[PDB]
């Protein structure tokens, strides 16, 4: 079972270890948001971590509900194809302080995996739409260095526009709006996106 | 002959289409900027002289001037090791209007090599310090993507005050300033580097 599973698909791969970690039987949401002209090298970024969701999970038969790996890949591979790589944040644990390093374009075809706070495996799956995804990594105060996924919405639609004013004093449909994910989010991405020019 | 020599050291790897080409038998941009506005979204309008300002931006221990691959490459590896790649940028014939879709941070350790305008093959090539480079795809006013190499100085000396201003109203030894590299120059840097976060 299991890694077969995995394996049957990729072949000399490992689950990687932020997904093996997901899938074992409170969090922290990050409530940082932000504007696409501040994901840049040097960008000193304070975390702020909330220990509950907003009233929307930020704001989000293309949704999907999965209870094993067997059907996350399922999922995945049916709206992407086989060649695809699953992506998390690795936020550390009581740092507040980032620094960013650099800022890799994902593209806007991906497939957004949330672990529910069940005992048991549980997934809400969803594609996005309107939407880029980014890695962003970055050194934490610490010194450690690690990296974030950031999503940016520029069909800025589709959010409570009170939080946008409350973070960014904007209201929808103006400007591109940008947050970052939990580590308990997977995100599946094709590879063209990943090698980019290598 | 050239394929020989290369795939000596990196076998089942071609010259890259850039290098490759550099390696046979000019434009400069003058455009400047600070790190933080590497971003994406950015916009540049890239202006380009004939000629540079004396000196980059008769090659008369961190210094060299290579005639050949096989020189190249030595030196190269004399200060980084085998675990390297070459990039240049690639900036299109007519284009003028680029907006940045990312920004990779390759590091500060990396040998700078520029194509000199004679009618032969040579390169004045060296180390670098107090520099961070970085790759930084981009997409064309036409559609095309492709990608151009920056490079941020940190030891902001040894730089005219006076260009310096001109281009960003600021005085040496503040803050530091970045440009793009002419796709007449090779960049050698670690494996490492580029695979990042992957």
């Amino acid at each position: 079972p299991d890694e077969d599973y995995w394996q049957a698909v990729w072949p000399n791969t490992p689950i990687p270890n932020t997904l093996k970690e997901l899938l074992k039987p409170d969090t922290q949401y990050p409530k940082t948001f932000f504007f696409e002209h501040e994901l840049f090298p040097g960008k000193k970024m304070n975390m702020k971590f909330s220990k509950i969701p907003f009233a929307q999970p930020y704001g989000v038969e293309d949704k999907y509900c999965a209870k094993s790996l067997s059907t996350l890949i399922g999922f995945a591979v049916s709206k992407l194809g086989k060649n695809i790589q699953p992506f998390s944040s690795s936020f550390l644990d009581k740092q507040t302080d980032y620094t960013i390093e650099g800022v890799h374009n994902l593209g806007d075809k991906a497939v957004m995996c949330h672990r529910l706070n069940f005992q048991s495996t549980v997934f809400y799956c969803h594609e996005i739409h309107g939407t880029t995804a980014y890695m962003v990594p970055m050194v934490a105060a610490d010194g450690r260095r690690t990296q974030a996924l950031a999503v940016c919405h520029h069909d800025t639609s589709g959010m409570n526009a009170e939080v946008l004013y409350e973070m960014l004093k904007i209201k929808p449909g103006t400007e591109t709006a940008c947050h970052f994910l939990g580590n308990k989010a997977v995100m599946w991405v094709p590879n063209m996106a990943v090698n980019s020019v290598y």
